[PDB]
């Protein structure tokens, strides 16, 4: 069965340098088959409020994802909405408006580099994603909170609490911004394996 991939990325100031986001972005879809009939790919980017990079179905092919993909560029933001960006790709993302197709799995890819400030929307959100049968994919990015001498635990364990089950398999630990690309093939190949 295809799959309609949904990545929302966390467009936070923190997350430094930018073009590591990009550079996971290209790397992550240049082994992909995009297409109608094929794979499709949808990216929201939230911070405070949340942005529809582009729908399902604008772009049918891969030459053409990684064009718009290395467009995009980082909003910013104070505090992170995790739950809203998370819904909204549920709520709109994920439609036939937008180009979500019949008779395909759902999977949305969330990259965030801190703990969202409606926290308390993210059990209902989370069930939500879970009875439409979206599997998760979960990054949590601990580069800003290391820089700043942080506790993560926290953070780990909301971001982990995003993640699909098993989670050891669709929840992502990375250390800093530049490790981004790191996880590519493995997420990559868990995606659609
Ligand atoms: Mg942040």
């Amino acid at each position: 069965t295809q799959l309609d991939i949904v990545i929302v990325l966390d467009g936070s100031n923190s997350i430094y340098p930018w073009d590591s986001v990009t550079a996971f972005l290209n790397d992550l879809l240049k082994r992909m088959d995009i297409g109608p009939k094929q794979t499709q790919v949808g990216i929201v980017q939230y911070g405070e409020n949340v942005t529809h990079e582009f729908n399902l179905n604008k772009y049918s092919s891969t030459e053409e994802v990684l064009v718009a993909a290395k467009k995009i560029v980082q909003r910013g933001g104070a505090q992170t909405m995790t739950a809203l960006g998370t819904d909204t790709a549920r709520k709109e993302a994920f439609t036939e408006a937008r180009g979500a197709r019949r008779g395909v799995k759902k999977v949305m890819v969330i990259v965030t580099d801190g703990e969202s400030h409606d926290n308390h929307r993210l059990k209902k959100v989370i069930q939500d994603c879970e009875d439409e049968n979206i599997q998760r994919f979960s990054i949590a990015i601990l580069g800003s909170y290391n820089r700043g001498n942080l506790s993560t635990e926290k953070f780990v364990e909301e971001i982990k609490s995003i993640a699909s089950e098993p989670t050891e398999k669709h929840f992502f630990n990375v250390s800093d911004e530049l490790a981004l690309v790191t996880i590519v093939k493995t997420l990559g190949e868990r995606i659609f394996a």
